[PDB]
């Protein structure tokens, strides 16, 4: 079970963080959502009750991160999960003949730096934070769970730079896992295919062989307590995606 | 939940098998222990009650099996989940310097029939057993889990057997997903690293010094909480899922 | 160059294997066709010249591919190569709903056996020839090439035969190059997409660029290039044209 | 056959990206070395030959990219292939407890930002200049190699940044092959495992000696002229695209 941890969830005021909250809540956790001062988190951490609050930050700045860390340790005494499911996409080629036009490199830039370098940034500074408990009667000290995507692996014309990042993902989860091996802290990383989100805002659904729809976002959260609860899932990338491979 | 519905489970009688039907059993499940007739299978189905039975068969064999799915269908009424844990290993080198010696064909067909061929009889013949079910609300008739193995992807010296018919296995998971979709058959392959099973249980302590974090062999009941995953969440398919520890396989 | 080299070419009466089998010919190598005895073997081989011959033998049989491999170093002198496309397929669906039909047992069993089973008799019984050459300088004695397809990782509705047989060489190719390394054997494979070959001949328009299907000189020259380089070992390489396959 | 066409190779002062120029212009081929103004580039173009320049650049700038691009373009006027070895490598861990240090910020971003927006930094401002040229009889305009490395699937301790950066490459093989599929160039990553080049004073010390052990056959550290060779290779072979390939002697990392 995850009755008393302390997740601190990354892009929580909405789609997949946001249906991670409501269940580990609901099976009595608690949750800080992390995410941006102009999103909803305030609100859907009150509609969520005394054990989750909002923790106001843009994960790729330290001193926000390190700030919301901060608070969720003063507030509920440790952390014990964190949950990467902050992101942005663009959907842009690398050049576009007809247009004559090369995709940008700050366009490229911005995408690496929210979906990559801001899963970095919460990993290493919530690294140090688990590392403060006590081991557990098996030799834990946490569990963190990061959110790439299919496009790591059959990413489609146009996701260039947002494949780049959830490749980045999935590259790092081996080498980030063996660094905190000795720490007792489980480092997994989901892929999801295509899920019923804002992330979205008309034909995706056919595509997927079964169940034939977009993911519900709860299903995301069903696999994320899945991980957190077993204790020898570590250094591996899962995909959540109805048994779609991406065409071009 | 897993509560009410019928699982049954190819290698039922020890290890991963085991663990899996004790924990479905004590969910509320039912369950279906499928192994060889000298294994410990009856004496395991007594002590885990009457929702659990023991059918006997070979998984090379059609005839059994599917006398043993039948068994299934008439006690219970369908079945529900499938889950291929039966399985054998070799430690046998493709050409032995030392010795001088070859390994023979006989000795990598035996793994690939057991293995391999195997699980496909199974697969195969309960899909159209899964396909007599009502589907659910979303559309779900069955769930099918396979075990590979993480030697499908790192295999050891010794292990050419073994790893080919764990990379069949792990080959075939997505095809065999994609043919059922239409009737509602999710099928998904689990490959456990290393595990204390009458398989592995100085030899083995080495090897648990390997995993990455936890620092130990596997235990049984982590295999049967991911199946137990994998029976209640609709959405995942086609896949395959490493469950190790983390650790990556050296020569 | 693998001018001088003598490989063994197994399914090459036809599409892959033969046109490695021209390629290496052509670059001055010894081929030896093993391929079964109703195959066009001999005459594709009398036509590549003397340096080509025809071994009839199928590769599910241990005593026919002893018998084939005895051949070639008798004639030749040693092995070098050995290159597995032998190879069969069937497009056949698990469980069928509208005829209620399920995939047979034995049409299961006869892919592994020709594919899987088949390649892996050519891998154990060619090492040990491999085995008796002086290492060069490097410290290499043979090179074993197999086939597997992008089936492999992305197999289609009907393949579940075919992608059971080719995901076992994918699993296989790393123990066996372990296996190996101490004799100094290096173990390849290589995972194509859609080739014109008997086996085929808009599909074609699936594949990114070049949109057509492979030229079967492709699969050869990528043959050579394992062949060549010192530092492959224990990987699989998809020739593709960056297809992925769908459903 | 090389002969007569124009390559770019990012990173060609040293190691893998030199030993590739010596093979292509070695075999009629021109190259253009891009690399940092402070590295050996210059004489290094100066004893390969009339057929190899020099473009002083660093990759993570947009303006020194297009000014040694629009150089080889005007010197011999035409891109045919690119390949992208600039790269730096760092061993940090993600926490250290012994220490009790985090990896910073700005090491994990130096490493992304020179290893993958470097890569698709040349990638991007290539694609359009290779898609100047006539298509030849199959229909290509160009081919793009670049280097991963083992550490995107078995990266070790250490190797969080690296990692990220060479998965991040892997990552978008694939889409940048697709993008540019209309055009008719191919996009081909090579993932090496561990070389004798300069880039080694990275490892221990008391980790470097010992490589060659793990190395299962041939038991040593790769020659950079057998990486050259797989490039050659990828450009003459013009059915292989969107893939990535390992060139590693069958090595696994461990941790
Ligand atoms: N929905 C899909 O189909 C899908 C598929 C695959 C992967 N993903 C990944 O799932 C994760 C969650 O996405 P989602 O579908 O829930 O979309 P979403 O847009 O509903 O939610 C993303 C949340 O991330 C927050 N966020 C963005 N930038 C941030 C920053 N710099 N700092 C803090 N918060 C930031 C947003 O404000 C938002 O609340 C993302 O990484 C996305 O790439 C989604
Ligand atoms: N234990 C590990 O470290 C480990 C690691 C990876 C994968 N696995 C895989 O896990 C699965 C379960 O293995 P385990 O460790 O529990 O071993 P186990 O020996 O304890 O259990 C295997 C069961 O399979 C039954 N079996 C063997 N051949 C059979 C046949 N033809 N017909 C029916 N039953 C047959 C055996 O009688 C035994 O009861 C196997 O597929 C094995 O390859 C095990
Ligand atoms: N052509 C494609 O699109 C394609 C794609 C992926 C993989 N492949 C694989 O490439 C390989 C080459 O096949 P191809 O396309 O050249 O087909 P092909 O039919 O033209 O030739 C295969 C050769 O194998 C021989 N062979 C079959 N069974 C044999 C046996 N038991 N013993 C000896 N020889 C036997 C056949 O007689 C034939 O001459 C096979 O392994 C195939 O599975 C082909
Ligand atoms: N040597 C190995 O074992 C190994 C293994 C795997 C992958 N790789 C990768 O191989 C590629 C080549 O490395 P190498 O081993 O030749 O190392 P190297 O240090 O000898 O050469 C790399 C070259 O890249 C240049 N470079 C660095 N940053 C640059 C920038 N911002 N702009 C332009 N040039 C820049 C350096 O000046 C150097 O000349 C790198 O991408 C490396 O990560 C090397
Ligand atoms: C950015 C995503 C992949 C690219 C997708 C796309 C890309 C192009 C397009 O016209 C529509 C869509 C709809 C859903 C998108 C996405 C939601 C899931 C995600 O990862």
């Amino acid at each position: 079970s995850v009755k008393g941890l302390v997740a601190v969830i990354t892009g929580g005021a909405s789609g997949l963080g946001l249906s991670t909250a409501k269940r580990l809540v609901g099976q009595g956790a608690t949750a800080v959502l992390l995410d941006v001062p102009n999103s909803e988190g305030e609100t859907e951490a009150k509609k969520l009750g005394g054990n989750c609050i909002f923790a106001p930050a843009n994960v790729t700045s330290e001193k926000e991160v390190q700030a919301a860390l901060t608070l969720a340790k003063e507030k509920f005494g440790r952390i014990d999960v964190a949950v990467n499911c902050a992101g942005i996409a663009v959907a842009i080629k690398t050049y576009h003949e007809k247009k004559n036009q090369v995709h940008t490199l700050e366009d490229f830039q911005r995408v690496i730096n929210v979906n990559l370098i801001g899963t970095f940034n919460v990993i290493r500074l919530v690294a140090g934070v688990m590392g403060q408990n006590e081991p557990d009667q098996g030799g834990q000290r946490g569990v963190i769970i990061n959110t790439a995507s299919v496009a790591a692996f059959e990413g489609q014309v146009g996701q260039a730079a947002y494949s780049a990042s959830k490749g980045g993902i999935v590259g790092m989860t081996l080498p980030i896992a063996r660094d905190l091996a000795p720490i007792g802290i489980r480092v997994v990383t989901i892929a999801p295919g295509l899920f019923a989100t804002p992330l979205l805002t008309n034909f995706l659904a056919s595509q997927v062989p079964f169940p034939s729809r977009l993911g519900d976002p709860a299903e995301y959260a069903h696999l994320v307590q899945m991980v957190i609860e077993n204790p020898f899932l570590n250094g591996e990338v899962i995909r959540l995606d109805g048994a779609i491979r991406m065409q071009p």
